[PDB]
């Protein structure tokens, strides 16, 4: 019937839409990812219902017991038809599900306060009194946590010696420990425009760490991972996902 799509609040790819009359169905979002499942599903012939993902999880792998979570693991367990989110299209995620082409590009970096000496990932690694972390089971931790990179393998060695007091449960968590603590949080740099515009003591740290996407996953074989691939092609080159980003980013 209509499809099953699963998502995350993640300002200001997804937010809860606020308003004074009641709200039902779809409506009830709002965000640059919203506004692409609308055109998504105006394209392509489809309806649909939007699902926040119940464990509250991006997705990574559990290594004690091999499970998979959040959206990933929706998507694995036929809970969703689509993710539609600021999910990075990554090596491991694609053994486990399929992804449309990107819909957006971006890379891992630093926010930090302004005014101080810390320049790169390099001065947050050879140090160990200005905490650093990132989001639980995201793919900014998995970057880490893989890496065999010096300076990467030896912060992932740091974040995971301190997990519970340094990985945070969410974007706001982690923005809230920037602008209270002595903390650096690693995080996307699509994000990172975002909140450096309204929180204008804070700041980006260096440079893109890696270059990834943003894509639309599917359970693996999915028949509409390909037809997504070419509605988000065709919004690429008529340049409605630019107009998307100003809508939203400005
Ligand atoms: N986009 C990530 C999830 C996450 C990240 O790991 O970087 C978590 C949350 O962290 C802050 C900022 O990167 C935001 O875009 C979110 O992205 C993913 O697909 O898993």
């Amino acid at each position: 019937r209509s499809l099953i799509v699963t998502t995350i609040l993640e300002e200001p790819y997804v937010l809860f839409k606020k308003s004074d009359k009641p709200l039902y169905g779809n409506d009830r979002f709002e965000g640059y990812c919203i506004d692409l499942l609308r055109e998504l599903s105006t394209i392509l012939g489809f309806t649909y219902e939007i699902r926040l993902v119940e464990d509250g999880k991006y997705g990574a792998q559990d290594d004690a017991n091999g499970q998979w979570n959040g959206m990933v693991r929706e998507l694995i367990d036929h809970k969703a038809d689509l993710a539609v989110a600021p999910l990075a299209i990554t090596y491991v995620r694609e053994k486990v599900i399929d992804f449309s082409k990107p819909f957006m590009t971006l890379g891992i970096s630093i926010l930090y306060r302004k005014g101080t000496p810390i320049d790169s990932a390099d001065d947050l690694a050879k140090q160990t009194k200005i905490e650093y972390g990132a989001v639980e089971d995201g793919a900014t931790m998995t970057f880490f946590k893989k890496s065999k990179i010096s300076t990467y393998d030896k912060m992932w060695a740091f974040m995971s010696s301190r997990r519970q007091s340094v990985l945070v449960k969410s974007n706001e968590e982690g923005i809230q420990r920037v602008l209270t603590s002595d903390y650096a949080f690693l995080m996307e740099s699509t994000t990172i425009e975002f909140v450096t515009q309204r929180n204008c003591n804070l700041t980006q740290i260096g440079g893109l760490i890696d270059s990834k996407g943003y894509g639309v996953g599917t359970p693996m074989g999915s028949p509409y991972r390909d037809k997504i691939t070419i509605a988000i092609l065709q919004l690429q080159e008529e340049g409605k996902l630019h107009m998307m980003k100003e809508k939203w980013w400005r």
